[PDB]
DNA sequence: ACAATGCGAGCACTGCTATAGCAGTGCTCGCATAGAA
């Protein structure tokens, strides 16, 4: 027992160790110096078998910012001792320590360097990042999917489980019953409410459950049973209006017939005052006749709770889970769960050895809050297990996380199994008188922390900060002080609008005399004016913290509330922005758009208003700038609007300069980059509107959306949780509500041989007074958290405390709390008799005062300031723009993305289809579109023009197509009419091109330097096309850079080249509207004439390019356009459409490139 | 074109029955009601 003072170099690296880093005893300094020792296989006798690679040494932390400093911490200090082996000589302690055990410098130097360029694989993962890593690899053996999806929900998952359990056990109910359950609960709401904690994490051991099979029906009987015989007991029997004490006066007929009319049909297992006419208690005030089974009736107790509750998270837990299943999804506490119940299943030795081998040497780090699935699984894994190392680090004083499901119990239950005890002895980061002050407190009496388990050793105070002290106008103060209120009584109440007056008061008084230079934290020789920056004051919850800020703020003192979990959308801004995109989204209606003008974000005036409104030009004016800023919504988005607005109004720079106006103006920046994100994610603006109303509606989701601190604030009094402190240091801190309880009324405690979660669904006194035990033996846990945050003073506040309703009997329940625990001794006190404990220890460290009050205003700060600034202004300028075109200088957008997602979808076509269906299926009535086009096209991408269409494959390209069967023989005649067609004269047929001839979809890249302006384009392009004497062309701006290009096909007729472009469109009803008429107006129509010249000019380029020495005239004599549709078997030049560039246009067009 | 409970105090008043103490009926009113992969 009374663990060996921690010599981190000599610890035996070999199982089982458990460390305890009290208060900021470097716990951190003491994993890096292990992990490198471990490295590097260092030590001697207490060194581990082996060296160790980076990714062997497994170390979890509960923080995920925690694994991230852990993890950065490391790379340093390997970078160092490294670096310390290369010089062979190190000037800096731990390092130097280390090199001495080192037996050859310059093979460290490499291991280390190893090491350093491995950390981005460091096995330093979170507990829930270690199961789920080690789950899915060992998949089989979990039983996990590969492929999991992290949920998110649960909150919710919840609920609707808990609603589904109350839907299907409650609403089936017949009256007499469900009017029972009703005055259990009333909604399923209620019934969560009461049993939310449990159905998370490790279901609690129910003491005395009931039996495995009562059905809500059977108690109910037997309750009703029970009820109705004495219902009897006392109908028959009221003819006895007997006699023989004192005090129950004749206005006991009151109580009588009260019980007469008790007489309902029952269905309420209500019963009322008749604690008096009992008999077990009518003697208290031979003994008495046929009643006294009322004595057996209010002995154990009428309730419906424990077997529906046994029922309810029973069922609702298994109901959530089948859920995630299903969804296939998986939360954290099923992470870490899955892994324990794979250690336990047969297959759990696979796993255990392997993960062991994996990782022979493990650090956990807080271990203090471990939980019994925890610790199952470590020990499941390393306990016992020679050839390995399970370094076991936290500190049971520090364990506060209960309500989460951190077990102390389960901590002080490793504590038993492991023997090897090691404690850190120096404080460092604390001043003297702080940990003289601490140590002392702690010390009074045994067993402070109350558990025999978790004893409180003190801590030697480091030398390098023995010249610590806290000056204040005159000399240095007390590390801790104490305020004590004055009376006798004191309420919840007082002891908190007092307290903070009290606690704000002090604050400005450190602050005001600081700025005097006559408040400072000196070194010895060394100081500096107590800051904003430098307070801290630690609280219990939101209200506290509230209760502070206001008092606080009443003196003008600025301060922040660091656990603050409020988000952005529940913020009178974020109503105010929603009007304004109504605004902006309609600025037409006068009404929504004033609204949106009214706005506090606006900064106008009552009179502006007013005037705004009977001027009709005015208006209009804000109309168009509103008519604006929609536009540069659906162009540019919201972001791009918003600040649009801003600069205009001036909304910043004038918010800024409006008192509470950073605040204002970050939230409202922020909502933009939300409501940014969820443009990105609608396509219209109105279904962002509904985005938000919902967001204002039904907040608090993510911590996305939670708000973002101001960069000042590192610059005010700061004001935080017990909780959000742990880890944190702090100058001066304050506690001023120290002193509260709330004593633990829930029977939920641990048994103490058993160490297990025990949940006695009876309010049973033994076990609530265990629970209630279990309490202060946490709130003590959280004081010595609260005073071991401050450095150089912490000053709380004390007050003789009182909630018992018993009229100060020498009450002060103060002793009911973790500090008065300590100050108290134990026993409870007179008023005064606190006031005398205090004193009783209180010099050169501890001193008190009382409460002392106070007023003023002022926390009489001036300020100044001289912006010399400017922004640069560049003085370049747009000119050009290099883009990559494509025949799309013509079509018009819509293809936005639609070019993106399918680079060869059939652009030309798009359009729905109706009542064209003809009952005799044909070419045209074929389904229009692009998803249609794109199939058509996909036919020729590779056909067998030579041979004939074979059904089966045209079959098998619909029925795969998604298309119907039925249109095979339409299609596959329709295909070959167009195969056989004769194209230009002489011979030429698809029909007639073997492979060799033919190359399908080419790709082309004309670069096009020298802008290209649809003008001088325009020109040429009519003087040698008749086509393009339809002069509306020029319909693109200037553009510089690449032309891509596909090209449908392209093969040669044993003599020239050939350009052809399957084209399915029209909807245009039949045959007459693919006339060599019809078809040159669609070319024009669609301007495809460009899509020639262009086409051309890349294949005149290819050709140049390929046939060494070509001819435009010998080679080419080309351009063939296919209007699929319209094409039949003896209907020629009906369908097809033909041109052949005029050559000298290629000519002029080709250098019109380049010049 | 719209507001939570519940618990005892706290004191006023009303029978009794060995003026006072103990009890009980009642209506009014102040008090205390989380934590953060
Ligand atoms: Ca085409």
């Amino acid at each position: 027992d009374v663990a060996e003072t921690l010599d981190p170099l000599r610890l035996p690296l070999q199982g089982e160790r458990l460390i305890e880093a009290s208060a900021g005893t470097g716990k951190t300094f003491t994993i890096a110096a292990l992990y490198l020792r471990l490295l590097l296989g260092l030590g001697g006798s207490a060194a581990f078998p082996r060296p160790l690679t980076v990714e062997e040494l497994l170390v979890v932390t509960f923080t995920e910012a925690a694994t991230a400093e852990l993890r950065g911490r490391i790379r340093s200090n390997i970078h160092e001792l490294r670096i310390a082996c290369l010089r062979e000589t190190t000037d800096n302690p731990l390092y130097e320590r280390l090199l001495e055990e080192i037996d050859d410098k310059a093979q460290a130097a490499q291991w280390l360097l190893l090491a350093e360029r491995q950390m981005d694989e460091a096995a330093v993962f979170t507990i829930h990042g270690f199961c789920q890593r080690m789950l899915n690899l060992n998949a089989f053996e979990s039983g996990m999917l590969f492929e999991q999806q992290l949920i998110e929900d649960e909150s919710l998952l919840r609920y609707q489980a808990c609603a589904d359990f109350w839907r299907r056990h409650c609403y089936p109910l017949p009256r007499e019953i469900a009017q029972v359950v009703f005055e259990t609960w009333k909604g399923p709401q209620a019934l969560l409410r009461d049993i939310n904690r449990y159905l998370q994490g490790e279901a609690p051991v129910i003491k005395a459950p009931p039996p495995d099979d009562e059905t809500l029906a059977s108690r109910h009987a037997q309750i009703v049973a029970r009820i109705d015989t004495v219902k009897q007991q006392w109908r028959d029997a009221v003819g006895e209006l007997d006699a023989l004490e004192s005090s129950g006066i004749d206005r006991r007929k009151f109580n009588r017939s009260n019980q007469a009319k008790w007489i309902d049909k029952i269905s309420a297992w209500a019963e009322e005052e008749t604690n008096s006419y009992q008999l077990p208690e009518s003697l208290e005030k031979p003994r008495h006749p046929l009643f006294e089974a009322i004595d057996q009736l209010l002995a154990e107790p009428l309730s419906i709770r424990d077997l529906v509750i046994t029922r309810a998270l029973a069922e609702i837990r298994e109901t959530v889970a089948r859920e995630k299943r299903r969804r296939g999804e998986l939360g954290f506490d099923d992470m870490l769960s899955r892994l324990d119940s794979a250690l336990r299943s047969e297959s759990g030795e696979v796993l255990a050895a392997a993960i062991r081998t994996r990782f022979p040497v493990a650090m956990i780090d807080e271990f203090q809050d471990t939980d019994p699935q925890q610790y199952r699984i470590f020990r499941r894994i390393w306990h016992h297990q020679p050839e390995t190392a399970l370094l076991l680090i936290g500190d049971p004083k520090q364990a506060i996380y209960a309500f989460r499901g951190a077990d102390i119990f389960t901590y002080m239950k490793a504590r038993s199994e492991v023997h090897a005890h090691y404690t850190l002895d120096t404080n460092w980061r604390s001043a003297p008188g702080m940990v003289n002050s601490v140590n002392k407190l702690f010390s009074q009496t045994d067993d402070a922390f109350m558990f025999r388990e978790i004893p409180f050793i003190p801590v030697k105070s480091a030398g390098k900060n023995q010249a610590l002290r806290f000056v204040f106008k005159g000399e240095t103060q007390p590390a801790m002080k104490m305020w004590l209120m004055e009376g006798e009584s004191c309420g919840v109440g007082d002891y908190q609008s007092t307290m903070a007056q009290v606690c704000a008061a002090q604050i400005r008084d450190w602050l005001q005399a600081g700025q005097r230079g006559e408040a400072l934290l000196m070194n010895g020789d060394d100081a500096r004016p107590v800051r904003a920056s430098d307070i801290s004051v630690l609280v219990r919850s939101r209200q506290e913290a509230a209760q502070v800020r206001d008092a606080l703020t009443l003196l003008e003192i600025p301060s922040v509330y660091l656990s603050n979990r409020d988000s952005v959308f529940e913020t009178l801004e974020a109503q105010e922005m929603l009007w304004l995109l109504q605004a902006v989204m309609t600025p037409e209606r006068e009404n929504t758009l004033r609204s949106a003008l009214a706005t506090s974000m606006m900064g106008l005036n009552a009179l502006d208003i007013e005037t705004l409104n009977n001027d009709e030009h005015a208006w209009d004016v804000v109309v168009e700038e509103f008519d604006g800023y929609r536009q540069i919504w659906r162009k540019r988005g919201v972001m791009p609007m918003l600040r649009a607005l801003m600069s205009a109004r001036n909304i910043a720079e004038n918010l800024l300069a409006t008192a509470g106006g950073e605040r204002r103006l970050t939230d409202i920046l922020h909502i933009s980059e939300l409501l940014q994100e969820a443009g990105t994610q609608l396509e219209s603006e109105h279904a962002l509107v509904r985005w938000l109303s919902q967001h204002i509606l039904e907040p608090d989701s993510n911590a996305s959306s939670q708000q973002m601190r101001l960069e000042s604030d590192k610059h005010l009094v700061q004001i935080v949780t017990i909780h959000k402190s742990k880890g944190l240091e702090y100058p001066l801190v304050w506690l001023p509500f120290i002193t509260n309880f709330r004593v633990q009324e829930q029977a939920f405690y641990h048994d103490r041989h058993s160490f297990e979660a025990v949940l006695d669904l009876n309010a049973a006194p033994e076990s609530v007074d265990l629970a209630e035990a279990e309490r202060l033996a946490e709130d003590l846990r959280l004081l010595y958290v609260a005073l071991t945050r401050s450095v150089w003073h912490c000053s709380l506040g004390v007050a003789p405390l009182v909630r018992r309703r018993g009229d100060k009997k020498g009450d002060t329940d103060v002793h009911q709390s973790a500090l008065g625990r300590l100050l108290q001794k134990g026993e409870p006190q007179d008023a005064a008799g606190l006031r005398t404990c205090i004193e009783a220890l209180c010099d050169d460290d501890i001193a008190w005062q009382t409460a002392q009050t106070g007023d003023n205003q002022p926390w009489q700060v001036n300020d100044v300031s001289t912006a010399e600034l400017n922004a640069k202004t560049l003085q370049r300028l747009p000119g050009d723009n290099w883009r990559v075109t494509s025949y799309s200088g013509l079509q018009q957008r819509g293809h936005g993305i639609a070019q993106d997602l399918m680079p060869r979808l059939d652009v030309d076509a798009a359009g729905v289809a109706s009542v064209v269906e003809e009952p005799t299926l044909t070419p045209h009535q074929f389904p229009r579109g692009a998803s249609p086009g794109t199939f058509l096209h996909s036919l020729f991408e590779d056909l067998d023009f030579t041979q004939p269409v074979d059904p089966n494959w045209v079959r098998e390209k619909l029925e795969l197509g998604g298309f119907e069967s039925q249109w095979e023989p339409v299609l596959t005649e329709w295909i070959t009419a167009v195969l056989q067609a004769p194209l230009n004269e002489t011979g030429v047929s698809l029909s007639q091109l073997s492979a060799r001839n033919k190359q399908v979809e080419m790709e082309f890249y004309l670069p096009i330097s020298e802008p290209l302006i649809a003008s001088q384009l325009d020109t040429l392009i009519r003087q040698f096309d008749p086509l393009s004497a339809g002069c509306p062309p020029l319909e693109f701006m200037q553009v510089r850079g690449m032309l891509k290009g596909f090209i449908d096909l392209v093969f040669r007729h044993e003599g020239r080249y050939y350009l052809l472009d399957y084209k399915s469109n029209w909807l245009g009803e039949d045959s007459s509207a693919y006339t060599q008429q019809a078809m040159a107006a669609a070319m024009q129509a669609h301007r495809y004439d460009l899509q020639y010249q262009l086409y051309t000019l890349a294949l005149h380029r290819y050709l140049r390019h390929r046939i060494a020495d070509y001819d435009y005239e010998h080679h080419f004599g080309g351009v063939i356009y296919l209007f699929l549709r319209g094409v039949d078997k003896e209907h020629p030049q009906q369908g097809i459409y033909t041109t052949r560039p005029n050559a000298g246009l290629i000519a002029l067009m080709d250098e019109m490139f380049a010049g």
